[PDB]
């Protein structure tokens, strides 16, 4: 009767429609992409100094966004199969971290690499710090999904892990963006007028825009069914395929485009 | 008719009077207590030196006492949740390292932390090691789980993997000990009679107390109703309470004390 | 009706025979052995110099090979116990990473370890990166598991997932080899004819060796139920039983012997 965690719920048609379908997608070919762009950037990658052969191999921090893309990919790659074979992936089947037929489960994987990754680009201290409450966080929107999809007797479940995953959230926040305020003001007192200054600007606003456009993955959470169901199932998906693509992908051809061009004026200073 | 490992146990009635509910609230409470604790002395910490601004962001190993009781808050939120909720949390709906609706599989995250956390404090060899050994004594623990609330025909299977884990538990201890014993004796005739002999003293006898509290756990497992039946469910619940404020809370206020007093007449040795 | 991931499946009576739970005994006891053996070897090892009293306690990557063996040495403890209990183990219960009830689930915990450990002996660059991806593909075996043994309407699910495995373990082979190939091309150039040469030719067959054996594992999925199905279920079982002997323990010795005779003649080369 409730299928949430189910595998009887797995063998169900899909409830998704084309648009949710086609999303899912195109959020597959861009993760796709980025993993084959971010996998040759690792390979010719000289380092700052351009004179240590497979730098990426021996840093391999360098490679947190490529493993973002990859995790992510196959994550899409999940939903892609289950699309056109026609059968449910909603919260259903196995419970697999790293897999998104539970949402958030993915993200339990992709998104403490890609914390640790944003505060390693300002050499910012509480890196793994970060990526420990990021991994609750998602535990928390997990939780939530088996409260919200299930017996409606246990609902209000969904709204305690939701207040829990949000408080430690707005925590994390506004410790993290005290900590790459901290490490931009450090750098810009040294960077003087140097011509580093303006890189340095950039990598700023950059990991800030990126860190910010996180706020909009529990938003979404608020305005789908979960919360006030202003977008049904098929739209919410459509929002998470765009997220999906604005986080990692996008983020992952910024970072690369950044070390192309300013990793040298800074590898000095950081 | 079975419901251990199924969503359908998940949706019965709590099995839990008030002392088990009321036990719940209180580790709940202390462990929320010490993460905030652990949390100010993390971010105010400058290290043995008292220079170093933000030295628990840098060295991360600072934050592993801090991690053990946010995770152990985490999972016992779960618990307070699904009590006050009414539906039944003991061994039913997702397994999910690092949450305790399985038994076991909360300190499955939190107690390899603890055991690495243990012997950083006396830069023991086998940090590393001893986690791996850990993990695998938890997952003998969730397993003799399975077996002890399934079908009486395998209930055996539950005795196997007690003993597998104790043979190991025993094992590991018998070769940590060892090391315990050996890094003191190193350290004491280093330190003759300068001061740090006195401090190396308290930190010997501590990391020996702590580790030796976690004989409790295979010991309430032996009373409990898993073997001789002593105590009934809920008594087992008080138990495992107890057991855990004084293996992640104490150790908690009783590490960031040492730190307090002691760091700088050990750092110059350790 | 469909078994797979439940505890229904879990309660069911073995499938398996007499050759099967032979070849689960024999591997146990193997495991178990080299278990033993490279704890052994873990507690005396002084290093390449021999003048460092618990080495392998400092340089804890030397204990890869002994955490693999003693992880995969759990896995059929638990297949033994599934046995002499008469239970069917196959694809049934908890999912638990670095548990063998599911096929595959188990490698997802000691395979990553496994391909750490190869591409360290040569210090070869991208040894988290080739980690990270042998996780995917040992997960897209797991996944084409379900849709194996699920619904027939999702069979061709296990295909596309075998096949995604397949592309990405041709992709990290196609870079790794390309990896060692050139760090044995580095330090053969480096060698000389200083008798060092001799070990270090020694190393790259036997890492060549051991790497290309892992071809057995997608091999037999090919010739077994889940592709052509010209062997059973209960060679199969024998067949990943001889592949785990050859992979861990086999390597497990191999490795410890190189240590034993070559490790000095390297360390100051490598
Ligand atoms: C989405 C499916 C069909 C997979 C296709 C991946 C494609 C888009 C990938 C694979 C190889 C990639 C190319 C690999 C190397 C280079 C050289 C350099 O100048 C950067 C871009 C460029 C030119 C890449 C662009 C994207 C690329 C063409
Ligand atoms: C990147 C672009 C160009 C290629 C797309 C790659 C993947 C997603 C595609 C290519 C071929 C596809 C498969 C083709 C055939 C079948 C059989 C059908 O009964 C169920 C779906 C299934 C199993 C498809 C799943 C998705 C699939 C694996
Ligand atoms: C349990 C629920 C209600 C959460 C409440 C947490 C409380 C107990 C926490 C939050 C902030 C904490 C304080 C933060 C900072 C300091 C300064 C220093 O002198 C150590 C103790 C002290 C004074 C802490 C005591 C505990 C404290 C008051
Ligand atoms: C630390 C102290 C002071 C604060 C306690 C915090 C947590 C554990 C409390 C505060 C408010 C509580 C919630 C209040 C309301 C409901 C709705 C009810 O139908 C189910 C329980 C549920 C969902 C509670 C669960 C536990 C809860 C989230
Ligand atoms: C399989 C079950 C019954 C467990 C038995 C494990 C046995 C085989 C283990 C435990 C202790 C081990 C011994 C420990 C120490 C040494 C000394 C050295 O010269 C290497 C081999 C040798 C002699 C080992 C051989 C294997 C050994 C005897
Ligand atoms: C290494 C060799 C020498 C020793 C073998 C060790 C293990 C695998 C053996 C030793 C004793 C065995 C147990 C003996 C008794 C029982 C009770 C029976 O109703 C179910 C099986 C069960 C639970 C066995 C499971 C496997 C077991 C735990
Ligand atoms: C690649 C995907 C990314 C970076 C996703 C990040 C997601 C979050 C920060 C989600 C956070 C949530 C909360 C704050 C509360 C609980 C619900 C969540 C999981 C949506
Ligand atoms: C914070 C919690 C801690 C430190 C818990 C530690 C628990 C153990 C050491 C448990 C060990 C067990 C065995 C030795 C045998 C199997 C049963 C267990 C899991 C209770
Ligand atoms: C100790 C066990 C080892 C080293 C096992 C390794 C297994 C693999 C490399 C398996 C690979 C597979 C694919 C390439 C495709 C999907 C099916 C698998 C999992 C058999
Ligand atoms: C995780 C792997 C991602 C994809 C790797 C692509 C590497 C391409 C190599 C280019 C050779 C010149
Ligand atoms: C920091 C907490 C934010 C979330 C607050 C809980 C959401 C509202 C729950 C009540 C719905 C009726
Ligand atoms: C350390 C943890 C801090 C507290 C964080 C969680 C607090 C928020 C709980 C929200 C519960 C909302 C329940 C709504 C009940 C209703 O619908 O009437
Ligand atoms: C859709 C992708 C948006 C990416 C945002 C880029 C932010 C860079 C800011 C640099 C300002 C100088
Ligand atoms: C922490 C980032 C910001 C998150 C913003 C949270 C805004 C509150 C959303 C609560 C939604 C759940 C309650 C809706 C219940 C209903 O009206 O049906
Ligand atoms: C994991 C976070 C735990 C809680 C953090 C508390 C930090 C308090 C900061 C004090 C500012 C002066
Ligand atoms: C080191 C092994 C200790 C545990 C021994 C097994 C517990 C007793 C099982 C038999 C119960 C009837
Ligand atoms: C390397 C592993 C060492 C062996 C560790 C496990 C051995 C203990 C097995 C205990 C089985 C007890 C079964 C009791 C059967 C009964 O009740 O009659
Ligand atoms: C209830 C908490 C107990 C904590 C035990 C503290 C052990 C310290 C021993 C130091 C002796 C000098
Ligand atoms: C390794 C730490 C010490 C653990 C002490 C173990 C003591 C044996 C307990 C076995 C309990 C299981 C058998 C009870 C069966 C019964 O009588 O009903
Ligand atoms: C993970 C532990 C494996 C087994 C350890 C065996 C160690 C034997 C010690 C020999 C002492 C001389
Ligand atoms: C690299 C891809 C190899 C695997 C190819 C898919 C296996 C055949 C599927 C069709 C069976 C009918
Ligand atoms: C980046 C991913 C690359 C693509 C790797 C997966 C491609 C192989 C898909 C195989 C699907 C085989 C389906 C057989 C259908 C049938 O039986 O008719
Ligand atoms: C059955 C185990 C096989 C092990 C293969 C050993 C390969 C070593 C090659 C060295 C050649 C000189
Ligand atoms: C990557 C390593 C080599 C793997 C070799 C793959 C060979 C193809 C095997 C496909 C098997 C699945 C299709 C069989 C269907 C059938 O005929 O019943």
């Amino acid at each position: 009767m409730f299928y949430v965690g189910t595998m009887d719920g797995w063998y169900l048609d899909t409830k998704l429609n084309s648009v949710a379908i086609g999303a899912h997608w195109s959020c597959f070919i861009v993760l796709t992409i980025t993993t084959f762009y971010l996998g040759y950037e690792s390979w010719t990658s000289r380092g700052p100094s351009k004179r240590t052969s497979f730098y990426a191999g021996y840093q391999e921090e360098q490679n947190l966004a490529l493993f973002v893309n990859f995790f992510a990919m196959l994550s899409y790659f999940g939903k892609i199969v289950a699309d056109t074979l026609g059968h449910n992936f909603g919260d259903v089947g196995p419970f697999i971290i790293g897999f998104g037929n539970y949402r958030y489960a993915d993200y339990m994987l992709t998104c403490p690499m890609l914390v640790y990754d944003l505060l390693y680009q300002l050499r910012a201290p509480y890196r793994v710090s970060c990526s420990a409450i990021i991994f609750a966080i998602l535990m928390s929107g997990v939780l939530a999904e088996f409260y919200a999809e299930g017996d409606p007797r246990l609902r209000n479940g969904a709204y305690a892990w939701y207040g829990f995953g949000c408080f430690w959230f707005i925590f994390a926040y506004s410790i993290v963006m005290s900590i790459v305020a901290k490490q931009y003001s450090r750098l810009a007192q040294l960077a003087q007028d140097t011509g580093a200054e303006h890189s340095l600007h950039v990598l700023k606003f950059a990991v800030f825009t990126f860190s910010m456009l996180w706020i909009l993955f529990p938003l979404v959470w608020a305005i789908c069914p979960r919360g006030f169901g202003w977008i049904d199932d098929n739209w919410t998906e459509v929002a998470h395929c765009v997220c999906d693509i604005v986080a990692k992908s996008c983020y992952g051809f910024a970072l690369a485009r950044f070390r192309k061009t300013y990793d040298e004026e800074l590898f000095r200073l950081l």
